């Protein structure tokens, strides 16, 4: 079935992830080196085999491309997955005066109580940064994602490069280039940044009129993380090819670390005897064209009868 | 057998290459994404199918290490593969007053006269490289190539970066870390260089007490750069393992355009016909440890029983 690749990362992990320490203090099983092949002509590869949120793919998806480093968006769309890093900037900032926060991802987990400060004091935050425009510019404002990376790479000489908007002139005029490379990845921030990006750099690759991307990522959440990842750079894939008036081939996914949290076998298990089902099909609105205009309407996902979602911990 | 994995990938572009036409106008048969793993345990993966010559690796690596971009160090131990670039420069320069020499490379493969024009005024320069200062300095030096990207990364604020030297003593304080990466490609230059770097970025991961390092590697040429390419990054792997006491896991390979020239199939089928034999013991220098300091005679290659070398015309 199309997303088997998947099972059978996380099946492998379970036989011989070793155990490896970390960062996140929850232990992991590990594996360094992996790939897996996705036919885009087969369906798109959304899990079947668990509920996974297109919404919050498509919206955050959308908000890279716009070349967005701004919080405000994701919210207006009731996305927040990158709220943690714009609210421990704020809380942070000598503006911020409120409960000690400190450790607030570790401590809210494990305590009742103090999750109850840190949510009431976050939904605070997240209606600030929608409201207040000197406010969002100044906390909404992540800087070094990807959206940044992606459409404006700071030169030393101070100039921006919008390598994805140059990366699709070239497929355009170069299908059969074998430079179509996209990075995130900066030597020189990298060491400062808090969270150095996780899909580090792709690559497109044209032939017999179809065009298939790889992408190289270097860390991975087998459970909570893989299962989104997927879907962000196949629909990207789709999104390029509707531009560049092109077909769709495979989506290849190589990872460095790929690890599964031990606070997370039981679920991973139960997934496991899971079987999959048809893959939901996607359908791109066909007469607008420059993607980086597109929105959420433009998008249609067909056919996803999932199983119902599994819960789990995060690691932090 | 150590190489099989080699023989393996050669084989399948035999098979499923489609043909793919590109920059150097010699028919390619191609594919696309593709991983290969080493086990560095198992011996040292040079080529015992063909005769593959060590000390242009040898040379090449430690030139890298030290952070060098200048040619004159290269010819000073017979290493010649980078001659090319270094001469394309000084043809170009208004200095330069001989033969036409454009296209040389063309020129040179389709007429045995122009080729010995070409010849001669080669030895010439690479004299001048190796005995003339300002000589050297001014065309010897090639810039942008992997021992600066490895070893000074030039930020937007002036300094320089020793990526390589950092990752090195972030494995000696973080062995598991997930951030261990060491990229050549910036976005910033790659548009306006003849030859963007083919071995993109490759990363670092140690577990169990054993060091392993993935490559990426964008574009291959199957026949003639593979087999080298292999042994340079398997030579890095122990090169580092040493540095930092550690052991030695596998060198996995992972290639975005692998391919195949058309003008050497016949020679691949050949070598494809020849039987692998037991792999060459690498035997480095147990005194000397810190290996920027490294020369020639540090590292011992034991064992190499090769079968013949094989002639191909290059593409151009
Ligand atoms: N969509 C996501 C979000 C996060 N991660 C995870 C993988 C690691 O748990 C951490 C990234 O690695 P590091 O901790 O070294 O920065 O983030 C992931 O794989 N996918
Ligand atoms: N050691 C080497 C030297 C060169 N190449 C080849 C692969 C391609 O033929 C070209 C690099 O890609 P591009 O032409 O897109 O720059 O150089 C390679 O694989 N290995």
């Amino acid at each position: 079935m199309l997303e088997q690749p998947y099972l059978d990362l996380a099946k492998k992990v379970l036989d011989e992830g070793h155990f490896k320490p970390d960062r996140t203090h929850t232990g992991t099983y590990s594996i360094f080196g992996h790939q897996m092949r996705f036919d885009l002509s087969k369906g798109f590869p959304l899990l079947t085999t668990k509920k996974v949120p297109f919404g919050l793919i498509k919206s955050e998806l959308l908000w890279f491309l716009h070349g967005d480093t701004n919080i405000r968006f994701l919210l207006q769309h009731r996305n927040h997955i990158w709220d943690e890093w714009a609210f421990e900037k704020w809380v942070k900032s000598d503006e911020y005066h409120g409960p000690d926060m400190t450790d607030f991802g570790h401590r809210s987990q494990k305590d009742p109580e103090f999750a109850a400060v840190y949510h009431e004091e976050m939904a605070k935050f997240d209606d600030r940064v929608l409201h207040d425009d000197a406010f969002a510019a100044k906390y909404g404002d992540l800087g070094l994602v990807y959206g940044s990376q992606w459409r404006a790479w700071h030169t030393s000489k101070g100039d921006t490069i919008d390598q994805l908007g140059d990366v699709i002139e070239q497929i355009k005029t170069h299908p059969y280039s074998r430079r179509l490379i996209v990075s995130a990845w900066n030597p020189e921030d990298v060491p400062t940044m808090a969270l150095p990006p996780c899909h580090t750099l792709y690559q497109f690759y044209v032939n017999d009129g179809k065009l298939s991307l790889q992408l190289y990522q270097r860390s991975a959440d087998i459970f909570l993380g893989v299962p989104f990842n997927i879907a962000s750079y196949a629909l990207l894939t789709h999104l390029v090819a509707h531009e560049c008036g092109l077909e769709v081939g495979e989506f290849i996914h190589t990872f460095g670390d790929a690890h599964l949290y031990v606070n997370h076998l039981d679920q991973i298990k139960e997934q496991l005897s899971r079987t999959p089902r048809p893959a939901p099909t996607l359908q791109l609105n066909p007469d607008k064209h420059d993607i980086f205009d597109f929105d959420m309407k433009d998008i249609k996902l067909l056919n996803y009868d999932p199983y119902p979602a599994i819960k789990a911990p995060v690691a932090v």
